[PDB]
Order: structure tokens, then C-alpha cells, then sequence
């Protein structure tokens, strides 16, 4: 059931892509009739032994993944070998939780946005029992399945911590997503359960601001870090600002309560960071005492 033909794989329209590997919905019709589904299609552009090697990987973590709020694995295009390797995930027509927020702001009220939230620390919290550390926390990478379930998605940096360390340290870092990285990713090229935690301090961050431009982490971070940047470069900037217990200011109109979840995901010491599972129960709680 899981054996995708390259024979059978019909381009319908490109859905994103980077600077090493693309996503395309694609049909697959063995049929040849369009009566096929329509699925999600991840390939390489100019692919190196390690990079082969990381997708590789990618593609083992999303196999022995099953749960209700990460996004389904459905196999894998072999046809062309292990230097063209397709990867076939269940197409999400609503696209990514970055997107779904900004359209449909007016009717996702701050009951609604917890409800997101919630689904996303159990997804991690699942996450956490495997020793998967996702690494890319972001509302970009989380996709929505309809106006009441939200999964996460691209699992493409997700490393698996060691047996007997509770840390993971990357080798060679490319293009990172350095304003949604704890200091010691930064620092340290560092990650944890606890970096992944900073991350969805800084996801709540955004599902309160409700995706407003100048309100965004790199838009306030730029800001925060002002108009003398001369003699060193931005994520050296940004190292000081929080070493300074610099952070993202709290949106006109997020509760205290939400922005104190956030503040503590956001703490300097790893050790000191909430548990996904203390946060979930402390959403849900303040999403209760709402309605
Ligand atoms: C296949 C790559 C991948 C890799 C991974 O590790 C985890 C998830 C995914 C993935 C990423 C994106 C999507 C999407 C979507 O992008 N949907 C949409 C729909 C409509 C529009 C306009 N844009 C966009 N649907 N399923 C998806 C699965």
C-alpha cells in the first residue's frame, strides 16, 4: 500500500519551495483517469551525500510518526533511486497556519487560538517521547486540517538526541531561522526539548500578534537591536539583546497570563524552561476560565 510509482505522479502546481528542495501537489493516479488523490510532494534540487543522507533521515522520523496533530506519512517514490527520492505527505488544502491565521483573523478569537496552541504542545509533547527535537517551530511549519485541528509539519530539521545526552549539537548549520532560536542554539548550535520550547514561546508569540507584518519576530527584533549596526553582524546583535534579557514585547491586547507562558519559555537557562506537558495544562486551564 505504500509503493508510489514516478509513472503514476501528475504535477498539478508548485506549493513552496527553498534553496535545496521544493513542494508540489501532485496527483497520484494509477488509474490514469484524475480519479487519484491528490498528495503533497517533497524532492531534492542539487543533492550532496549529506544532505541525501539528512532527507534519509527525515524520511525514517515521519515513519514511525502517528498522531492526530502531526502531519501523515505516506510513503516514499523510489523509482528513481536514492539520488532522486520523492517524499509523499497528505496534501493540506488549508496550508499552513502562518497563512490560515491572516485570512481568516476576524473569526479566530483568542478561545480559538488556544485551542491551536494546545494541539500543537501535545503534537510536541508526543514529540519529546521519541527523543525527536523538530528544531523549526514556527506557524509556517504548522499546517491546518480544518477550523478545529492544526498539525505540525515540516520535519525537515528534526534530529534525535542521543541515548545518553539531552542535548543535540549540528555539525554544519546552514541558513537558520535565528529569531525563532534559543541563545544557546545561537551560541552553541545547541538543541533540546528546552530550544523547542523557546521556539513555541516564540509560536504563541505569533498566534497573538495574529500575523501583523510589523509586528512579526524579525520585524520587532530589528527594531529592538536599532540603527547602529555597524562593526558586527545581526545574529551577534541579537546574541547580546537577549543575553540582556532583551525579548519580543508583549501584543496590545495578549493577555498577561499568555505573555507570562511566553517570558518563561524564554528564560536564558535551559533547565529553567516549562515542560510541553505543564504547558499544555496551563493553556488549556486559561482557555477554560475564558468561556
Ligand atoms: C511534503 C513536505 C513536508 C515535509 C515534512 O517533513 C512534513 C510535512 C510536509 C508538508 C508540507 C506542506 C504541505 C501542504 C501544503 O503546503 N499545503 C498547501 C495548500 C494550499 C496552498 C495554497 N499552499 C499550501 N500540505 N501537506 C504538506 C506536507
Amino acid at each position: 500500500p505504500t509503493q508510489f510509482e514516478e509513472r503514476h505522479l501528475k504535477f498539478l502546481q508548485q506549493l513552496g519551495k527553498g534553496n535545496f528542495g521544493s513542494v508540489e501537489m501532485c496527483r497520484y493516479d494509477p488509474l490514469q483517469d484524475n480519479t487519484g488523490e491528490v498528495v503533497a510532494v517533497k524532492k531534492l534540487q542539487h543533492s550532496t551525500e549529506e544532505h541525501l543522507r539528512d532527507f534519509e533521515r527525515e524520511i525514517e522520523i515521519l515513519k514511525s510518526l502517528q498522531h492526530d496533530n502531526i502531519v501523515k506519512y505516506k510513503g516514499v517514490c523510489y523509482s528513481a533511486g536514492r539520488r532522486n527520492l520523492k517524499l509523499i505527505m497528505e496534501y493540506l488544502p488549508y496550508g499552513s497556519l502562518r497563512d490560515y491565521l491572516q485570512k481568516h483573523k476576524e473569526r479566530i478569537d483568542h478561545i480559538k487560538l488556544l485551542q491551536y496552541t494546545s494541539q500543537i504542545c501535545k503534537g510536541m509533547e508526543y514529540l519529546g517521547t521519541k527523543r525527536y527535537i523538530h528544531r523549526d517551530l514556527a506557524t509556517r511549519n504548522i499546517l491546518v486540517e480544518n477550523e478545529n485541528r492544526v498539525k505540525i509539519g515540516d520535519f525537515g530539521l528534526t534530529k534525535v538526541l542521543p541515548q545518553d545526552k539531552e542535548y543535540y549539537k549540528v555539525k554544519e548549520p546552514g541558513e537558520s531561522p535565528i529569531f525563532w532560536y534559543a541563545p544557546e542554539s545561537l551560541t552553541e548550535s545547541k538543541f533540546s526539548v528546552a530550544s523547542d520550547v523557546w521556539s513555541f514561546g516564540v509560536v504563541l508569540y505569533e498566534l497573538f500578534t495574529y500575523i501583523e507584518k510589523s509586528k512579526s519576530p524579525p520585524a520587532e527584533f530589528m527594531r529592538m537591536i536599532g540603527n547602529d549596526k555597524q562593526g558586527q553582524s545581526i545574529v551577534t546583535h541579537l546574541i547580546e539583546l537577549l543575553k540582556n534579557n532583551g525579548r519580543l514585547p508583549r501584543p496590545d491586547g495578549c493577555p498577561d497570563e499568555i505573555y507570562m507562558i511566553m517570558t518563561e519559555c524564554w528564560n536564558n537557562n535551559v533547565n529553567q524552561r516549562p515542560s510541553f506537558r505543564d504547558l499544555a495544562l496551563r493553556v488549556d486551564q486559561i482557555r477554560d476560565n475564558m468561556a
